């Protein structure tokens, strides 16, 4: 970590682009070791659901998870893209600090995403996510 002038590049933007219309379902994103730029590391389509992302839980993996979260609202299934940032107390300092801080910049390219942090599997757990998305609905109901 030297050049912390974290830049957002095209593959990142493209990943957001494909997820925005659900060509994909999740985009796990990472930042270079230098903190130089945010980059996509792994991407998956609609086959990857809540159960799958939880079995993919590795508390020491560099992460941001842009995921299309479908949930219940008023009896209707709504779709809200959520932007997860793993800030794990078990991860490497860079992953904890840089990923939490640089989420701000990613929020500009991530249209429609609600910033949600995961420290533990529980923050990546759909059931808690539903609950916090329920809370976010006060603003999430609008495009902001």
């Amino acid at each position: 970590m030297a050049i912390s002038g974290v830049t957002l590049e095209e593959s990142v933007r493209g990943a957001i682009d494909d997820l925005r219309m659900k060509k994909s379902r999740y985009v796990m994103m990472c930042i270079g070791a230098d903190g130089k730029k945010i980059e996509v590391t792994e991407v998956g389509e609609r086959s990857v659901n809540y159960t799958d992302l939880k079995e993919k839980f590795s508390t020491e993996k560099p992460c941001y998870v842009a995921f299309d979260f479908e949930y219940n609202d008023a009896g209707s299934k709504r779709e809200k893209l959520i932007l997860i940032q793993w800030i794990p107390d078990t991860a490497r300092p860079r992953e904890k600090m840089m990923y939490s801080a640089s989420r701000d910049a990613l929020s500009s390219v991530s249209e429609g995403y609600l910033p949600i942090q995961a420290n533990d599997e529980s923050g990546l757990d759909a059931e808690e996510i539903i609950r916090k998305v329920r809370l976010h609905r006060s603003v999430a109901a609008a495009l902001e």
